[PDB]
Parts: C-alpha cells; structure tokens; sequence
C-alpha cells in the first residue's frame, strides 16, 4: 500500500524529470549524489551512499564518472567542484519551477504535510 | 536552493521501509516486484495485463518475464487477466501475516494516523500526472 504508493508517485515525477536529465546526459543517480553534496557540506563515501540509497558496488563507478566529468572530486570524502555547483543551481531551478507547479495544485499545506511524513518516515530504522 | 528534493525525499521513505521488508521477503523466493504484484492481485481478485503494469510500475517486457516466473511456481495463473492460485493465496497470507507485523511496529513509532494519511497524499500527489 505504502510502498506501492511511494513508487506510483516518485515515477509519475520522475517521467516529467527525466526529460531533463537527458539534456545534461546525468543519470537519477548522479543527480541524486550532486545534490546531496551541494545540500551537505561534504559526505565520506559510506554516508553518501546511504543518503543516495545506492549500493556501494555501484556507488564507486558512478563517482568515478563524475570525477572524470570534473563535476565531483575526492580527497575519503567527496564535495562538488565549482562546475558541479554550477550544475546543481541551474537543474535545481527547473526543479523548484516543477515543485512550485505542484504545489499550486496539491496545496501549499499539504504539501509540507507530505516533506514531514517522508521525512520520518525514512527516520524510522533508528527509531525503532 | 529554496524548496526541497521531493525526488530525495520519496526514495529515501521507501528504502527505509523496504529495509523493514527485505529480509521477509528474502526468506521466502519472492523479490520487491514480485510481492508487488501478489498484493496487487490479492486486493483486486484478477487485473489484466496491462492495468497491472501501471499499478505495479512494471514495464510490460519486465512484467511478462516475471509472471512467467510465477506461473512456473504455480502462484499465479492466466485466464488476457491474471489471478493467485491457491497456493499463491496462501503465500500472500502467510508473508503478509509477516509484513503486516511490520507495519505495526512501524505505525507505533510514526503515528498510526499520520501513517494512513501519507497514503492518501501519495495519492494525490501522483494522480497530478500531466
């Protein structure tokens, strides 16, 4: 139930975002690592790969592309490069234009409502 | 930045609960997608083909390969429409009786009304396909 709404709603995003994507040629995944790096200071490989819920198997390659891309960069802790920055504000900002037409909808309330529950509900391994 | 990740934000959620699950589902042959389907076919009685794809969010390629899987296992049967056998509804009572005592302990943390009303805004959050 949860569960099956949790994907019926991320995909239904992720059909009008993967357009853009495609037009930077980054992957969800990378995308997911550029903004976590540019939200959070600096991330150490374990703890980026737990925040981005992506196996540390594939987490390794797909670092090393951005880094080939000059877009991360490693020290082990990761952080974006000036360009990855760069990166992050302009697909942001076709984001926030996208979360802005949803919110217009959805309600601006139930809309926090909906951040808060994610939130914790994603909280919750720790907790019990 | 101004607003959030709703991209973060709804795949995170899911992982953590997935986590919950993972091992229920491990213990028995059945993968995420697999389970997916059982409940879907479970709560509806049948679904055909293409209306389980959608529900499922499970390409129709994928889709075929992985009933063809669970007609091999004799959990699921063609009639073009799709229904659990016999066997397929006792294998949904008896890894849902393990599932469902997830639920619960997670309810008692989250709220268990707060719980019943992030279903309803996935919804609605969904249903603003366009």
């Amino acid at each position: 139930s949860i569960n099956i709404g949790l994907i019926q709603a991320r995909e239904a995003l992720m059909t009008q975002f993967r357009p853009i994507l495609n037009q930077a040629n980054i992957t969800d995944q990378q995308w997911r690592i550029i903004r976590l790096l540019a939200e959070n200071g600096t991330l150490d490989f374990q703890d980026l790969a737990n925040q981005a819920c992506i196996l540390r198997p594939s987490l390794t390659g797909i670092l090393t592309r951005l880094e080939k891309a000059g877009l991360v960069v490693r020290l082990v802790f990761l952080k974006l490069t000036a360009e990855g920055e760069k990166l992050y504000e302009e697909i942001g900002e076709e984001v926030d234009e996208r979360y802005d037409a949803i919110e217009e909808v959805l309600g601006r309330e139930k809309m926090l409502l909906l951040k808060d529950l994610l939130a914790e509900l994603a909280k919750i391994e720790d907790a019990l």
